[PDB]
């Protein structure tokens, strides 16, 4: 028992982190096979970032300008191309530690682990969620750009995120591994405000199931609700509307605990309308929304 | 910017996890050099655990009874000995992936990362603290025993914890790597209740500094306090008494932010006496105490 915010083991991704330098700028790169992926803003100067024309700035760069270092050994760059907002630096050596991998584009509500790196060196690992406004609440300093978000399915790493920007409100923006930003964010230093940060309703319900499974049951009540009734309450509190897909996705947890999804919705409805009353659920004083139903199932069963 | 509960990169420790089986029981073992460390309760049957005489149960076991498997390759056991509550299985092969390491016994308030494993396979990584009552709030299922807690100082892993028990209240107990349990817990299925779970005051103050550094400043007030006055309030709310050592330990953070430690104590005093008033600090609705001043400094600067 016990339920914790748990990141995937980072070993497989640590073996992929390299340091990329272009001029005065040093950020991280992901080394898979003979390609190093990194944010294209590595070629910008602090002046360029205000309004950069990346195709133009890239014409001024050659293979030898991209300094790629894996630990203390330098990698030879034999090609360079821009794919959307990432650079793909072809190296002469395939990464011997390349795990089995996929590049996936996740949806908001989906969670992943971030291996925070600086100078191609990993510093820590934490669990994030792609927020419904396509931002992530990360922990990234200068030098952390190029750090990746991933999920692991047994031995295959599904890379979903690469860090690019910090919005002036402290939230983070980045791309999938094809260089397409999540949401409307651009790799430009401009006025990009994040939209409403809605709460991931299905994730809160999943975490309520995790709590019942681990002994925290005080919030269970004698009520039920409907999807439409619950949604009126979810609307009021800036929660994602609950769909029959989310109800179906919650099925395995409903089955295991014996609590119908709509009854758990009525518990969540009461928690929204009345607060926690100074109580906690899984050691938290607010409704946690960065555990998916799959994360709850994984942790509650011990998937490796 | 952004502050997250961050675990150390788990790569170095993943390469040490092995599966240990003794009879019907399968748990995890730590493979460093030619020794595999595992909880001594691996030799118990569910009947034995009520009142086990480990020296007696161990006489019935030989080197060939300890089945040690690293991935799909079996390790030959050439020796076995009991050190306090852990078994040390000498193998014929030194772990090629043995990182630089230390075995350290941490104090309560100190934090570490747990690589949760099942059948010698890592499932996830999360950050814990050794609670002042010598328990940890982990996430461990059956099969997770033998999972370790660690800290990393550049390339040296300091192993501090090995999982052994789950108390009937959902909290966890284990040993350092010399087999000595933290606190008064024993590897016996008996009535072991955890003591008062006091809040790690110095860690809360450190996390308040992390919050100011990242933009959350609403809780800052026009008050100050003394160590003795603050301690009257800390006593009332089951907080650890603040010492001049903790004030000194907070020095670097006080210096960086310009907020005197005692002024931050007065902010913490007001938060204790008045609550958060439905507000949050670093995305949390309660006072976080599992970030040490060193963790705040590390994350706020990007130590790899
Ligand atoms: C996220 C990251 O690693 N980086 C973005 C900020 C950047 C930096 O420190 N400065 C000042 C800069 C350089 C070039 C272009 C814009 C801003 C380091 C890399
Ligand atoms: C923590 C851990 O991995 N283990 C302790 C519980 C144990 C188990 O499932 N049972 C039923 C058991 C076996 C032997 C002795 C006591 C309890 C699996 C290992």
């Amino acid at each position: 028992s016990g339920f914790r915010k748990m990141a995937f083991p980072s070993g497989k991704v640590e073996g992929c982190m390299v340091q990329v330098t272009c001029g005065t700028t040093t950020l991280n790169g992901l080394w898979l096979d003979d390609v190093v992926y990194c944010p294209r803003h590595v070629i910008c100067t602090s002046e360029d970032m205000l309004n950069p024309n990346y195709e133009d700035l890239l014409i001024r760069k050659s293979n030898h300008n991209f300094l790629v270092q894996a630990g203390n050994v330098q990698l030879r760059v034999i090609g360079h191309s821009m794919q959307n907002c990432v650079l793909k630096l072809k190296v002469d050596t395939a990464n011997p530690k390349t795990p089995k991998y996929k590049f996936v584009r996740i949806q908001p509500g989906q969670t992943f682990s971030v291996l925070a790196c600086y100078n191609g060196s990993p510093s820590g690992v934490y669990q994030c969620a792609m927020r419904p406004n396509f931002t992530i609440k990360g922990s990234f300093l200068n030098g952390s750009c190029g750090s990746v978000g991933f999920n692991i399915d047994y031995d295959c790493v599904s890379f979903c995120y690469m860090h690019h920007m910090e919005l002036p409100t402290g939230v983070h923006a980045g791309t999938d591994l094809e260089g397409n930003f999540y949401g409307p964010f651009v790799d430009r230093q401009t006025a990009q405000a994040a939209g409403t940060d809605t709460t991931i309703t299905v994730n809160v319900l999943a975490w309520l199931y995790a709590a019942v499974i681990n002994g925290d049951r005080w919030f269970l009540n004698r009520f039920t609700t409907t999807l439409n009734d619950f949604n009126l309450v979810a609307m009021k509190y800036n929660y994602e509307p609950l769909t029959q897909d989310h109800v179906d996705i919650l099925g395995p947890l409903s089955a295991q605990t014996g609590i119908a999804v709509l009854d758990m919705c009525a518990s969540l409805k009461e928690l929204l309308q009345n607060g926690m009353n100074g109580r906690t659920i899984l050691g938290s004083a607010l409704l946690e929304d960065e555990f998916t139903p799959f994360d709850v199932v994984r942790q509650c069963s011990g998937v490796t």
